[PDB]
């Protein structure tokens, strides 16, 4: 029904296509595959990474220490949101984590996105639309970005999983999951490759407590 919508997978060339839906005409983007944390895997990543995202299933651990990253939080929150502004939504419909993992991604990177199509989704209501709460509402509500991504879930198709984004804000490695009542902070970047290193980093304390990761690079 309106409100629970099918799980996207983690599948790069499903997602490409998906973002060409989306409004992407000629993208300069393009989703790959992260093939694991360790060095020698992230060396095989292309550069720069605008963004990495992750499909991982909930541990009770692992929601305790975002509830306490959450609560340490708040100021440092606060503060990044007006010294550096970021896109960040939440997520009212179960299910739709696939394609708020995408908007965060796509949304924080306009300029590297190639032209958007006049009409578009991403030309919409929610995409010209401050509060994540509103943005969410309006996304959940958009009947055209629903229909595109069943038809994406479809394409991809043959434990509580959930679809996140990484990207770098203001020296921090920053995670969207738009479950969570605000953005997380992991560890500090001073370049791209150090912010890829963080983004690894967080992810691997996850894997120890199967993950899908991808990034979103250059076309």
């Amino acid at each position: 029904g309106p409100a629970m919508w099918f799980p996207l997978e983690s599948n790069p060339q499903v997602m490409n296509r998906y973002i060409s839906t989306l409004g992407l005409t000629e993208a300069k983007v393009q989703f790959v595959d992260v093939y694991g944390v360790s060095d020698d895997l992230l060396e095989m990543v292309p550069s720069p990474v605008h963004a990495v995202l992750l499909v991982y299933p909930m541990c009770e651990a692992t929601d305790r220490r975002l509830a306490e990253q959450q609560a340490a939080q708040t100021a440092e929150v606060a503060a990044l949101r007006k010294s550096h502004p970021f896109f960040f939504t939440h997520q009212l419909v179960p299910n739709a984590c696939g394609t708020i993992a995408i908007a965060h991604a796509l949304m924080n990177n306009r300029d590297k996105l190639g032209e958007i199509a006049a009409g578009s989704i991403l030309d919409g209501p929610w995409a010209k639309a401050e509060d994540p709460q509103i943005i969410g509402k309006l996304i959940a509500e958009d009947t055209s970005l629903a229909s595109a991504h069943a038809a994406a879930a479809q394409e991809g198709a043959t434990i509580d999983l959930h679809f996140v984004c990484f990207i770098p804000v203001g020296g921090r490695c920053v995670e969207l999951d738009g479950r969570k009542e605000n953005p997380i902070l992991h560890g500090t970047c001073t370049d791209n490759r150090s912010f890829l290193t963080a983004a690894a980093a967080a992810i691997q304390e996850r894997v120890e407590l199967e993950f899908g990761i991808t990034a979103l690079v250059n076309k």
